[PDB]
């Protein structure tokens, strides 16, 4: 048994599931000019229309409802708050959030809110975007507007999802928008997205009409070296750097990690930052999914290391699954480092989901997914973690970045086409699972 006033949650994210890009006022984003760039997605989608729960989030809720959820982690736009990214606010985008707030609340549904998730206007890309110190203080500013409106009524508050991805994923590898491919960049970029967090838990505190619980969201992979020789060890180190360490230890208060300062060399990015960076939190959200098993791998890029597959573990349409690695990395945040509590702010997994002749959609490894996982978040909670709540990625199947529509991660089937949704069968084993608590 979990916790009687624990958090059960989906989550989702505005540019995956909104569409309506163009309606009432919203502005250009990096994701919109990447989407619409020739070959930058899989399949040929973009998030023009996606789930299009710009109008139809009264379906999402009303799947939220179905499934017996007490809370909903969703991302605000900031294209439709601040169009031009910085400069004046569009009121219509408020109101819109504000009006989806109310019926979350009316349906007895908790908004856990992402202020930032990787829908960068585009005119601050225009002037380098992450590569921009100016880009931390106007994210700030965009916090303060959308804090000052909604703080009334929603509590829990998130500046950013998955830095590391932003960064490394949108300025380094390319893969993500804005679609940079430089390391320097890549680590200037973290630390304005670092030190744009900082500036708006600030500012958020001061905009607030009531006290608030602010948090981020990190995206953390547990590495494990593939054997003892010193070359492996240290492969996994610098992973566990790269991915983990980097973000940790600023937002903790020590500085990034000398030993990956040491690596990135000439690379890394230029003590007054590093405070504003540590403003004290109210709470950490984890996004767990995969582990790293890393072998040394001086060919490749930085960090040089390679994950070492096991074709012994269960993979998913995208993933290796190994749910022991959220105890372990819940044990090390626990033990190692200072925050309090925790969420599980996304756990989830895609599958090649389809409808079956019955109607429904048949996703037992999902489900096996979610008991594995939960399991574990047993064990975590046993071991003394603070953990307050849990978050299903995704509500529904909506746009996955680079691989578009064609990865579904939902609980919830998507039919792109019709926009009608329908419950999966793991779907309903949380339904049922959280019921039964
Ligand atoms: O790739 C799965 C998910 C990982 N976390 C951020 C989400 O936006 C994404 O869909
Ligand atoms: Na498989």
């Amino acid at each position: 048994r979990f916790p009687a006033d624990f958090v059960w949650g989906a989550a989702t994210a505005a540019y995956q599931i909104e569409g309506a890009v163009r309606e009432d006022g919203r502005g250009v984003s990096i994701w919109d000019t990447f989407s619409h760039t020739p070959g930058k997605i899989a399949d040929g989608t973009t998030g023009d229309v996606a789930c299009d729960s710009y109008h139809r989030y009264g379906e999402d809720i009303g799947l939220l409802n179905a499934l017996g959820m007490n809370a909903y982690r969703f991302s605000i736009a900031w294209p439709r708050i601040v169009p031009l990214g910085a400069g004046p606010i569009n009121q219509a985008g408020l109101d819109h959030y504000s009006r989806m707030v109310d019926a979350l609340l009316g349906a007895g549904l908790q908004p856990f809110v992402t202020l930032y998730h990787w829908d960068l206007p585009q005119p601050l890309e225009d002037r380098l975007g992450w590569g921009s110190r100016a880009t931390a203080t106007v994210f700030a500013e965009y916090a303060d507007i959308v804090v000052r409106q909604l703080g009334d009524r929603v509590t829990h508050w998130a500046t950013l999802n998955e830095p590391w991805c932003s960064a490394m994923l949108g300025y380094y590898l390319g893969v993500h928008a804005p679609g940079h491919t430089d390391l320097k960049r890549g680590l200037e970029a973290s630390h304005n997205l670092l030190l744009g967090h900082g500036l708006a838990v600030q500012a958020m505190r001061a905009a607030a009409p009531q006290p608030l619980q602010i948090g981020i969201v990190l995206n953390l992979t547990p590495t494990y070296p593939a054997s003892d020789s010193p070359e492996d060890v240290a492969a996994a180190r610098r992973f566990d750097g790269f991915v983990n360490r980097w973000f940790l230890d600023p937002l903790a208060g020590r500085g990034y990690p000398q030993d990956m300062l040491d690596y990135y060399g000439a690379a890394a990015p230029q003590p007054e930052d590093l405070t504003q960076i540590a403003a004290p939190l109210d709470w950490l959200g984890v996004n767990y999914y995969e582990r790293m098993r890393a072998v040394d791998a001086p060919d490749a890029s930085l960090p040089q290391a390679q994950r070492l597959d096991d074709p012994d573990l269960p993979h998913t349409a995208d993933r290796e699954v190994y749910p022991e690695g959220l105890y372990d990395i819940l044990l090390r945040l626990h033990n190692d480092y200072p925050f309090r509590p925790l969420y599980i702010t996304e756990n989830g997994c895609a599958l090649h989901d389809e409808i079956a002749e019955d109607g429904g959609i048949h996703d037992g490894q999902r489900q096996a997914f979610f008991e594995a996982h939960l399991a574990q978040l047993q064990r975590a909670l046993a071991a003394g973690v603070p953990l307050k709540g849990y978050f299903a990625w995704s509500l529904l199947d909506n746009f996955e970045w680079a691989m578009g529509l064609s990865m579904r991660y939902g609980i919830c089937y998507t039919n792109f086409e019709t926009l009608e949704r329908r419950i999966k069968d793991s779907g309903y084993w949380l339904r049922d699972f959280i019921a039964g608590q």
